[PDB]
């Protein structure tokens, strides 16, 4: 729970986001990047701050939009975190889930075992803390917005988790 | 509790240990390999094959001696594992520690965040988990037994460390 990469360590712009999440959160949206794929910590973290310069320069956001980004790496990148509301699932979504995104397009291609077990151990984590419910609920982003994300191989994964709900 | 690349992950030698430990483990004792380091999940996985076979094809050890080692690439792979005694620390410290060991020379060099973040939440596991006593004590190897082991500069920081007793 504790084996995030942090903010100043890949170089993020600080944040300006005010509005909270409300603890505990019901659900997690999992969605992809859709960007670059990266499988090395120096890749993960520039590609990290390529997310958030798109989210901050060029939609005007207050931060990165996802509260938490998975590398192929299996390190764990900190977003916006348990306690900011995302943009990554619209404005129904946004207020009450954690959204967290696998870095790349995994339309025609899975993320390696160790992403999945970063993503996994992310959520053992957020119940540990009190920021996610024991009882929590996955959703694709499709299944809460029209979309691919987080594209079809991962899509079929997440379906198979414990806490999946359609 | 936590994330971790087992054995098959990294094509590891099958184990032939036998020797169990009595849980809940009083001690973990910090090692280094004084051997090359690896920054990627590719590179660390390849370091891993490389400490188990000089262990088991060299010094005819049952496999890896380390209970855990740890990559610059910031994620654990197994070893022995928690229930398994280990071979880092000699027939004194062997049956009552756990051994976890960063991959690399850390005499002139420090392990970067994200390697000594896996560390200490790999510990954090091992308590959740009932491995590890939740008063465990983190020795240096140095402090039980005659080597530069873990390095002047990573021996440094296990100083620092919560669970440190010298
Ligand atoms: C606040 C919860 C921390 C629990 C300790 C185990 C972990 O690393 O998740
Ligand atoms: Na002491």
């Amino acid at each position: 729970c504790g084996s995030i990469v942090p903010r100043r360590e890949w170089r993020a712009l600080a944040s300006e986001c005010r509005e909270r999440l409300t603890r505990p959160v019901r659900y997690v949206v999992v969605s992809h990047t859709a960007g670059s794929h990266c499988d090395t910590p120096a890749s993960c973290a520039q590609q990290a701050q390529n997310v958030q310069s798109y989210h901050v320069r060029n939609l005007g956001w207050c931060d990165v939009g996802y509260n938490f980004l998975i590398g192929e790496d299996g390190l764990v990148y900190e977003g916006r975190g348990w306690n900011i509301k995302g943009a990554h699932a619209g404005p129904t979504w946004n207020p009450i889930s954690i959204g967290i995104s696998f870095m790349g397009n995994y339309m025609n291609r899975v993320p390696p075992p160790r992403a999945l077990r970063a993503a996994q151990n992310l959520l053992a984590c957020g119940v540990a803390l009190g920021a996610l419910r024991s009882n929590y609920e996955v959703k694709g982003h499709r299944d809460v917005q029209p979309t691919l994300s987080p594209g079809d191989r991962l899509y079929e994964i997440i379906q198979t988790w414990s806490h999946y709900r359609a």
